[PDB]
């Protein structure tokens, strides 16, 4: 099923998943840091590994969460594997680069965060309530027919906070409860060049 | 066989090239660019394109140019097929992000340039003589037996200048005339850490 570390694994400690969803969190390792196949977790306190220093999700959809003021893990070959970036965390904030993520997600914040180079067919999830607006700009706006598909999910009442989609067309929310229990998502939409909004899901908005 | 044009195609101007080495130079570009098969070559003047604004290399081994003050091609999902990187022009110049180029080359250039997170099996290829120190820096040097493969080649007598090559413990340098006619390259290199220094070719050094 995996394991999950709560504590920021050593700079000098070696970690090795398995299958299942293994999950931890990295500083600036000095090691070569594998996930194993499964549905797997590392969360990063800084930006850029060190010595060297790499981390790979393996096999699966792995997912990264930044908790750093900004990201660019395309660009870094020291990150391979992985498939969903999310900014949360204490630290997480700022401008963080989408290009070469399949999923987004977002959780708590320090502050304000901005994705860019958002691909076509990518979506963000909202798991929890963040600090400031977050933008989202995708790779290419210009043409028509832009679709953006964003899901807020939760067990209780989330307050998604401003989340602003310029040149997008068709703006899809779902609001996803995870328990059985009935509640009310708040979101505040700037989309000025949407012509559709299309709400779906088991919770209120 | 293929096309070159020297001049520096409109912002707005839309290209395609067929099989064979086709060759151009690209501004801010709001097109998109395709350079179908064969060994094609666009030359950049600025770092990132505009309105949107894309570039494809297409099938077989391409070189992007990057005639600017810095580069990171990989990140950026508007250039694509691209194999590789080569840093040459009036306006060539600071750090360069190798990461996800195969091969490296180098040209004339305004200042000192710097190739960062270069892949394990990545050499460079110097043509003409650069300004201003070269630095290569490794994805990984912190291994013991470390490998690189510099290349000196030209028609004429060619002063590579200074190379960096910090970490790497088996420096190999082929001087390579291009023509029947002999000729003597000059290099300053600066590898602290070298056991070895391989020399092949057919010029001298
Ligand atoms: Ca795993
Ligand atoms: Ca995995
Ligand atoms: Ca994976
Ligand atoms: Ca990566
Ligand atoms: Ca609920
Ligand atoms: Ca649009
Ligand atoms: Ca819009
Ligand atoms: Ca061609
Ligand atoms: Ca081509
Ligand atoms: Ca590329
Ligand atoms: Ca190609
Ligand atoms: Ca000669
Ligand atoms: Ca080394
Ligand atoms: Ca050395």
């Amino acid at each position: 099923v995996g394991a999950t570390l709560g504590a920021e694994l050593a700079t000098g400690l070696v970690f090795t998943g398995g299958a299942g969803a293994d999950s931890i969190l990295l500083g600036a390792t000095t090691k070569a840091i594998v996930m194993g196949a499964g549905d797997d977790t590392v969360t990063v306190s800084s930006a850029t590994l060190g010595a060297g220093g790499s981390v790979n999700g393996g096999d699966g959809t792995d997912v990264l969460v930044a908790n750093v003021n900004g990201s660019s893990f395309s660009a870094d070959p020291a990150f391979g594997g992985f498939e969903t970036l999310r900014v949360a965390g204490a630290a997480a904030q700022g401008s963080h680069n989408a290009n070469g993520f399949t999923a987004l997600q977002l959780g708590a914040t320090a502050g304000a965060t901005t994705f860019t180079n958002v691909a076509v067919n990518v979506g963000l999830t909202v798991l929890a309530a963040p600090t400031g607006t977050t933008t989202v700009t995708l790779a290419n706006a210009t043409g028509t027919s832009d679709v953006f598909n964003l899901t807020l999910s939760s067990s209780a009442a989330l307050a998604a906070g401003t989340v602003a989609l310029a040149g997008v067309e068709t703006v899809n929310i779902a609001a996803t409860d995870t328990n059985t229990t009935a509640h009310v998502d708040t979101l505040t939409l700037q989309a000025t060049s949407a012509k559709s909004i299309v709400v779906t899901g088991n919770a209120g908005l």
